[PDB]
């Protein structure tokens, strides 16, 4: 029933882990690891159900985090056979809300996932067979259903014994209309002790004032909706309706529309332990002040001795606003398919119950090139699907379209903790999956780069590396200069994709390696999209020319190579670099043979001024770096340090099929290296790839940050270079290793940035770790969808 479950991360529901990895630093994020898959589109805003059952994970505020449980928020099942059971599917509640409720037995059955597909199976404890199939229509190359706010639950129910059963299946759920916006909205930004600025998020949680449900009952379909009077027109942030429908003709159908949910629950228990019925109630009155309200709705139905009954149920929301900054407002994209008035619940769950069987169809179709490939491992498949789920619950943006914007504006968080979208650094890595499957959000996430490459704020803030604690002294430095290449595309507090270079943790105006990662995406993007997309090439093409003078005025020298100085300057944002670096250098090489590649084919004059700094910078490099068995760290610090990441220039250049930044058995021999030290001796091998170590395979200094952590986005990358360079076996190694790492030690659903060997974690919930794609791309040969 679950298919291909080698293929699919597992677990035994209810079961929790000794040793989970750990937060870092205190100051940052950690729910604990009860994290299962998200349901919803991109950008619809999504909701996650953990592998106990509960739904503890509300996104449906665009770009902000809220977990906690709603018990109320819950599928149950009564069976009579025999014997009479029954139980609500998730977490008895620690505080004694639902008290008449019985849960369901923990370890009685296996929770499994391959987004977008997730299954509970229960086993041991009903005698009949019933799985729980969860999805939502997440489908490469369509940008459509993907922005979809919908879950299927879809219910498999099979007849093993001689005796007939009669069962029925309740959906329960309280209307949280209202709830999620924020009331203190473009609050005071603080500096957090790790230098990140931070906001107030005030959600209205609990605050149901007007919320009334009402029973659904036509021909077709029959369930519940939640809303809230007055209805206001346009919506604003947090105006809206759920819905939950079946299809009619399947079973018998009790509503009950109006019900407490922090009462007992024993006016729904009492009927439906019993015989699997509810009291019949729709009463839209509207919730009084201090009042919570819940629906639900039951389908009792007899299974004869072998008989197999399928039950759709879907889950829709229409909250269509997204405001950021106090009157920065934006619509969802799935609005473009129905309308803007947050009245369309019902409209979108019809939808799912007519083509659900389509969506997993299409489901099956994208993942079976995966699923079936030759020389993939099944770790990999597992995880190539699974580090998906951030396009969904990184606080992920997914706007109407527009002339310009023809699919929309699309953004993800860099993560919870840096709660800024679409960091240039970070996704120079962490894009590959959008690159592949989504390629119209990737261009429209490249043109907002290039659209803000122009632009300027003048205006000083603070910078958060050398904040102490006193505004009026503090160093600050402009917002954005002219032709600098933004960080990020700003932040759910503020403006996104329209103010850039929101971060203030470095003056990233002053970063070596975003200039040239913008050129790079540029071009990688119109390349692997099949290289017609002339369109494209030109909109971005000013901004390629600004971005690569803007890096040039740091090459004091003249030598053509621009030099790493100052505060950290490039995405390893704690270590400071000192002239060039083999990072920026490399990146910087690729960069040129990038714009030369493009800016000839679009017919351009700058070609040749990139031909004669290339003439120059590409031997330099060598000259300067090489040390005899790696590249050196850079050319000022006088570090023995062997950095993991020294090569990505090379990495990208081979990947565009431009020419070898380096000699190539040079950058074998320091690949070997890096192999050999950053990962076989960093505690043996145990946890991956270290950013940096001296040959020895010790720390340069053990109080170091980055050097000593483990990034998994880096690690994935490095595994993608591993493989096109030959070394497949490396390759397969090192990326199991963190695969591992992550999904044994509850990390999955919320991949950070960074490990350490001692059980601690940085940054949950990370943009980078997609760069298991750039794997996927490389070692895929033909397929991928
Ligand atoms: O983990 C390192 C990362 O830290 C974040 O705070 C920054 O925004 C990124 O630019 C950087 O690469
Ligand atoms: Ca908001």
């Amino acid at each position: 029933v679950i298919e291909f479950a080698n293929c699919a991360w597992t677990r035994a529901i209810g079961q929790g882990w000794e040793t989970p990895y750990r937060v870092r630093y205190a100051s940052n994020l950690d729910d604990g690891p009860w994290y299962g898959m998200p349901l919803g589109g991109f950008g619809a805003g999504c909701i996650g159900r953990s592998s106990a059952g509960d739904f503890n994970l509300w996104h449906v505020d665009g770009g902000e985090h809220i977990f906690g449980t709603l018990p109320a928020c819950q599928f149950s099942l009564f069976e009579q056979g025999e014997q009479t059971q029954a139980y609500a599917l998730g977490s008895a509640p620690k505080d004694g809300r639902l008290s008449s409720w019985q849960w369901y037995p923990a370890g009685k059955g296996t929770y499994a996932v391959r987004y977008p597909r997730s299954w509970f199976v229960y086993e041991g404890v009903f005698r009949a067979q019933i799985t729980c199939e969860q999805f939502s229509p997440i489908l490469p190359h369509n940008y459509q259903e993907t922005s979809y706010p919908v879950a299927v639950f879809l219910w498999t129910f099979s007849n093993p014994t001689d005796q007939s059963l009669t069962l029925s299946l309740m959906l329960s759920w309280q209307n949280t209309v209202g709830w999620f916006c924020n009331t203190t909205p473009s609050s005071a930004i603080a500096i957090r002790d790790d230098g990140s600025p931070v906001y107030t998020y005030t959600p209205r949680w609990g605050q149901s004032d007007g919320n009334f449900n009402e029973l659904i009952q036509t021909e077709s379909f029959q369930g519940w909706r939640l809303r809230r009077m007055p209805h206001p027109n346009p919506p604003q942030e947090g105006d809206g309706e759920w819905a939950a429908l079946i299809p009619t003709g399947l079973g018998e159908f009790f509503g009950c529309s109006r019900w407490q949910p922090e009462g007992d629950g024993a006016h729904l228990w009492q009927s439906f332990s019993v015989d699997g019925s509810l009291p019949f109630v729709n009463d839209p009155t509207p919730a009084a002040a201090g009042e919570q309200v819940a629906a639900a709705f039951a389908l009792r139905f007899s299974l004869a001795p072998g008989e197999r009954k399928q039950i759709p149920v879907v889950l829709a929301w229409d909250f269509p606003v997204t405001e950021f900054g106090k009157g920065v407002i934006y619509y969802r994209r799935y609005t473009d398919f129905c309308d803007r008035h947050g009245t369309n619940a019902v409209t979108l769950a019809a939808q799912a119950l007519a083509a659900y069987a389509t969506w997993q169809e299409q489901i099956r179709t994208w993942q079976a090139p995966i699923l079936s490939h030759p020389d993939w491992p099944d770790w990999f498949k597992m995880a190539l699907c699974n580090e998906l789920y951030v396009l969904s619950s990184g606080g992920s943006l997914w706007s109407a379209a527009s002339d310009r914007d023809p699919v929309g504006q699309f953004a993800v968080l860099e993560c919870l903790d840096y709660r800024w979208y679409e960091s240039l650094d970070v996704r120079l890595y962490g894009s590959f999956a959008l690159l592949q499957l989504w390629p119209e959000l990737e261009k429209s996430v490249m043109r907002a780069f290039a659209r803000a490459i122009p632009t300027a704020d003048p205006t000083l803030r603070i910078i958060g590396y050398f904040y102490r604690g006193d505004p009026e002294t503090a160093y600050k430095a402009p917002r954005k200069l002219a032709n600098a290449v933004p960080h990020d595309l700003g932040a759910p507090n503020e403006h996104p994709w329209e103010k850039t270079n929101y971060t203030a943790y470095q003056d990233c105006n002053l970063w070596k390696d975003l200039a040239s990662d913008f050129v790079l995406l540029v071009y990688r993007d119109f390349l692997f999209t099949g290289g017609t997309d002339l369109n494209f090439a030109r909109e971005c093409w000013p901004a390629v020319v600004a971005a690569l003078d803007h890096l040039k005025q740091f090459d004091q020298d003249g030598d053509g190579l621009p030099e790493n100085g100052g505060a950290p300057d490039q995405t390893y944002d704690d270590w400071k670099l000192q002239g060039v670096s083999a990072y920026c250098g490399g990146l910087w090489l690729a960069a040129l043979e990038a714009a030369i590649a493009l800016g000839t084919l679009l017919q351009q004059p700058q070609v040749e001024i990139y031909r004669q700094w290339l003439s120059q910078a590409r031997p330099r490099y060598h000259q300067l770096l090489w040390n005899g068995e790696y590249y050196r760290l850079d050319t000022g610090s006088g570090s023995d340090v062997i950095m993991a990441d020294q090569l990505c220039g090379q990495f990208y250049a081979q990947l565009l099929g431009l020419v070898d930044i380096v000699p190539p058995d040079c950058c074998d021999r320091a690949l070997r290296k890096i192999y050999d030290t950053c990962f076989l001796k960093f505690h043996n091998g145990q946890f991956g790839a270290a950013n940096g170590l001296l040959p020895n395979g010790q720390p340069e200094n053990p109080h170091a940050t980055h050097p000593l952590e483990v990034w998994t986005g880096i690690n994935f990358g490095l595994a993608a270079f591993l493989w096109q360079r030959g070394m497949i076996d490396e390759a397969w190694r090192l990326a199991e290793v963190v695969v591992r790492q992550i999904y044994e030690n509850g990390l999955q659903f919320r991949t950070p940035e960074a490990i350490t060997a001692n059980g601690t974690f940085r940054a949950c919930m990370y943009l980078r770790p997609m760069a298991i794609w750039a794997l996927a791309l490389v070692s895929g040969g033909s397929r991928l969808p």
